[PDB]
């Protein structure tokens, strides 16, 4: 008992930027600074934007806030708490049958706004800053314009789904695959953070 290890907080290592004409990538820690981060879940660094990129000691995923709630994949997180500048902070929302969990948005950060448009193009943004558009096909399915290799989408569950005007339509939770091919993603619909809350 005396030996037992605790699991580390998820990571903020960086962001994805969407704030002018051009998306990309930011990072803002390395790898070292994350690890010591993660055991004692005292991060003072500044955040900003919607999309974060997330770190635990194993993998590395995507988080998204929206309505005040940084949001991710419990596949990623687990139930572990998220480093902030006053030390680990606990989940707000753990959902392990809807593959969802979240804290409070960091300061900083800043809210998407859940989707009213009922529109169906959509457009997912990667880890990479790719933003893909993607026809929705059903309440939690989106279709690839242009189908991907799983390598392509790998790390960027926690990622929104986006409706032309930036909406948060949904976050990507799992891709819909055949021969290593991404032809579709399934998505945890913004509807049901909202009756999460
Ligand atoms: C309902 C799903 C679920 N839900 C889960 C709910 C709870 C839970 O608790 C442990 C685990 C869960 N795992 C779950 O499924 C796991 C987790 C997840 C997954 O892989 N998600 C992604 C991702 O990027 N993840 S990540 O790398 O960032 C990881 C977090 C660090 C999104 C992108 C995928 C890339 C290709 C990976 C090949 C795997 C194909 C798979 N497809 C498949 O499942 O598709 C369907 C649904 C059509 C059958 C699938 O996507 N996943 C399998
Ligand atoms: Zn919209």
């Amino acid at each position: 008992m005396a030996s037992m290890k605790k699991k580390g907080s998820v990571v903020i290592v960086g962001r994805i930027n969407l704030s002018g004409d051009t998306a990309y990538a930011q990072q803002t820690r390395g790898e070292e600074g994350c690890q010591e981060t993660s055991q004692t879940g005292r991060d003072k660094n500044q955040v900003e934007g919607e999309v974060q990129i997330v770190s635990t000691a194993t993998q590395t995923f995507l988080a998204t806030s929206i309505n005040g709630v940084l949001w991710t994949v419990y596949h990623g997180a687990g139930t572990r708490t998220i480093a902030s500048p006053k030390g680990p902070v606990t989940q707000m929302y753990t959902n392990v049958d809807k593959d969802l969990v979240g804290w409070q948005a960091p300061q900083g950060s800043r809210s998407l706004t859940p989707c009213t448009c009922g529109s169906s193009d959509l457009y997912l943004v990667t880890r990479h800053a790719d933003v893909i558009p993607v026809r929705r096909r059903g309440d939690s399915r989106g279709s690839l314009l242009s189908p991907r290799p799983i390598s392509y989408l790998k790390g960027s569950s926690g990622g929104p789904l986006l409706c032309p005007a930036g909406h948060a339509v949904g976050i990507f939770r799992a891709a819909v695959s055949t021969r290593g091919v991404a032809k579709a993603v399934d998505f945890i619909p913004v509807e049901s953070l909202e009756t999460t809350m």
